[PDB]
């Protein structure tokens, strides 16, 4: 399942990459992402690159609510990225 990255989903075309595609909502905060060829998250608000999913809503979670502490919270055009690590596992 971990072997399943951005990269992965990329290459084999589950993904597109494109600016503000992934986006997190946390306790009224929403935070916006471009996603890289190479797989790397672009925060639009601050420009710092992430290399995961769990890297970049971590962080954003930290901000909102510093006790909390990926797949599931990270969305790609309205989708929950775990639903295309999950189509990328049953299509092989």
């Amino acid at each position: 399942r971990r072997a399943v990255t951005l990269r992965v989903l990329l290459k084999d075309e589950l993904l597109e990459p494109g600016e503000g595609v992934l986006s997190i909502y946390y306790l009224g905060r929403k935070f916006t992402g471009d996603l890289q060829l190479d797989g790397r998250i672009v925060w639009q608000e601050t420009g710092q690159v992430f290399n995961s999913p769990s890297a970049w809503a971590t962080h954003c979670k930290k901000l909102v609510n510093p006790a909390k502490k990926g797949w599931a919270s990270v969305k790609y055009k309205g989708q929950k990225l775990d639903k295309y690590k999950a189509a990328w596992l049953r299509r092989h």
